[PDB]
DNA sequence: GACCACGGCGCC
DNA sequence: GGGCGCCGTGGTC
């Protein structure tokens, strides 16, 4: 039943974007539903002056759209993380609204009453489930307010410094490819893997080492390459012309043509619901990736940097993941070299070239390396590195049981979960094909430690804001487990201490949770 | 122009 | 080799 715009107090709202990203995006259409009557807005941006908050599917999105119009509004209740919590591949509208009651449209009314409707049937659903109805009211919801500031603030970008890095780089490819087709006798699109394929092994004579998956063609992956490297003078210019290419193309070129002109600022979505494991996701401009590891990566990460007169605090956890493990397995010994406070590599051991070869095992522990991967891995073939872990789930044996444990939940339940409670079903556990069931397990096992160090993270996002808001301060991103800050130069340091803090006391395990700080007028000496 | 599958690769 | 998202290349509509 149509009824005039202003809706009831505690309405469900319904809105239609001109686009994906409500900071590029036009405010079409804007409804709301409550109780059994529909309510539109004639006039969409006007109308959110009335509502006190944006509740319904995808709410943070309309509340992003209307923190840069300057308005308060907070997202609420979003019937996408009650279904996103009950199954974590309830990831779309268009999925959670076939599989719980209505259809994904593109009217701001029906989507208004989509959201009242699902949100009713899925909150029901949510029957029974004390933890996961305690990860949507203490961790989920409340959250999904501050991504919604996290979208709206963004972070500065130097533009003009990133301009003079392409011309520079485009020089260094062109002397790359230049070179690499002298050594091919001609050349061709080395863009194209098909055309490089039939360069390296058809053409010229390289040992073709790994096959493609879905095609199965001769690969050229820099890990191919890489072995590749010995044999041919072209194979090293190939893989300096990717690395340059692929930051070139994916940051010093698309990145300053997504400022905004209203702020001058890169505004990064945070997705809440794009996880099998729990985790926050960044689309569009994804900042969760931006390069560290090479001097090209490290010189365009200098590239984002603060306010004038602002400083960036750059938080991450240690080994968090390690961590987890630790608490999850209740493993004594290692609990105890965290505890304490021992180099997790070196306490392990018991050198140098030995720490390069018991943090990996260490770590490599999470999604469980084969000894193929770690005998190419290491020097030592499949011989000794099959021992070269022996030991691991000798000396932790704790781990390796409850690695056991957690799949054989796994097959029985037919999910796993975390600390928390929040779950995945990997069905293909019971699978009878070894290759498939093989695969489902590392996943399986894998998401309780990374959905674990996520719960963690979120909730100390969810803790951390207010006080930062209270400080003057501001969340900028999140990299999973780090954080990346913007406080006045004058509480810079008040700032790093209280996040660190806050950080590391956020729920307390069998092991301390150890933060580094760092803080500068870039990310890369904030020392990310 | 918009979008797809795929290989490949950036980060956690 | 666990979790993502983005970029060209080829090829579709
Ligand atoms: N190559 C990687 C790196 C990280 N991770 C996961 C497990 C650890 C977590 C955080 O990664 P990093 O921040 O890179 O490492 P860290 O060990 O947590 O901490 P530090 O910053 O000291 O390296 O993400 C992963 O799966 N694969
Ligand atoms: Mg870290």
């Amino acid at each position: 039943e149509e009824a005039p715009w202003p809706p009831p107090e505690g309405a469900f709202v319904g809105f239609v974007l001109s686009r994906k990203e409500p900071m590029w995006a036009d405010l079409l259409a804007l409804a709301a539903a409550r109780g059994g009557r529909v309510h539109r807005a004639p006039e969409p941006y006007k109308a959110l002056r009335d509502l006190k908050e944006a509740r319904g599917l995808l709410a943070k999105d309309l509340s992003v759209l209307a923190l840069r119009e300057g308005l308060g509004l907070p997202p609420g209740d979003d019937p996408m993380l009650l279904a996103y919590l009950l199954d974590p591949s309830n990831t779309t509208p268009e999925g959670v609204a076939r599989r719980y009651g209505g259809e994904w449209t593109e009217e701001a009314g029906e989507r208004a009453a989509l959201s009242e409707r699902l949100f009713a049937n899925l909150w029901g659903r949510l029957e029974g489930e004390e933890r996961l109805l305690w990860l949507y009211r203490e961790v989920e919801r409340p959250l999904s307010a501050v991504l919604a500031h996290m979208e709206a603030t963004g972070v500065r970008l130097d533009v003009a410094y990133l301009r003079a890095l392409s011309l520079e780089v485009a020089e260094e490819i062109a002397r790359l490819e230049a070179e690499v087709f002298r050594l091919a006798g001609h050349p061709f699109n080395l863009n194209s893997r098909d055309q490089l394929e039939r360069v390296l092994f058809d053409e010229l004579g390289l040992p073709a080492i790994g096959k493609t998956e879905k095609t199965g063609k001769r690969s050229t992956s820099a890990a191919v390459l890489e072995a590749l490297r010995e044999a041919h003078p072209i194979v090293e210019k190939i893989l300096q012309y990717r690395e340059l290419t692929k930051l070139k193309s994916t940051y010093i070129d698309p990145l300053p043509d997504l400022i905004h002109p209203r702020t001058g600022r890169l505004h990064t979505r945070f997705n809440q619901t794009a996880t099998a494991t729990g985790r926050l996701s960044s689309s569009d401009p994804n900042l969760q990736n931006i390069p560290v590891r090479t001097p090209l990566g490290q010189r365009i990460r200098r590239a984002f940097i603060a306010e004038e007169g602002w400083l960036l605090v750059a938080l991450d956890y240690s080994q968090i993941e390690l961590r987890v493990l630790a608490h999850l397995s209740g493993d004594e010994n290692l609990i105890r070299v965290f505890q304490e406070g021992r180099d997790i590599h070196t306490e392990t051991a018991s050198d140098p070239l030995m720490r390069r070869a018991a943090k990996t095992i260490n770590f490599g522990v999470l999604y469980g390396m084969s000894a193929h991967r770690l005998s190419q891995e290491l020097a030592i073939p499949y011989e000794e590195a099959q021992a070269f872990i022996e030991r691991y789930f000798q000396s932790f044996p704790k781990v390796r049981a409850w690695i056991e444990k957690t799949l054989e939940e796994g097959r029985r339940r037919g999910y796993v979960e975390t600390l928390f409670g929040r779950r995945r079903y990997v069905p293909d556990l019971e699978a009878r094909v070894k290759s498939v069931r093989e695969a489902a397990e590392r996943m399986a096992f894998n998401m309780p430690v990374q959905g674990t160090a996520a719960d963690l993270m979120k909730l100390a996002m969810v803790k951390l804001f207010p006080r930062l808001e209270e400080m003057g301060a501001r969340m900028l991103l999140q990299v999973h487990d780090e954080l990346v800050l913007e406080a006045p130069k004058e509480r810079a340091e008040a700032v790093a201490r209280l996040a660190k803090e806050v950080m590391e006391g956020v729920y307390p395990l069998a092991v301390p949770l150890e933060v580094e700080v760092g803080i500068g007028e870039d990310w890369l000496s904030a020392k990310e």
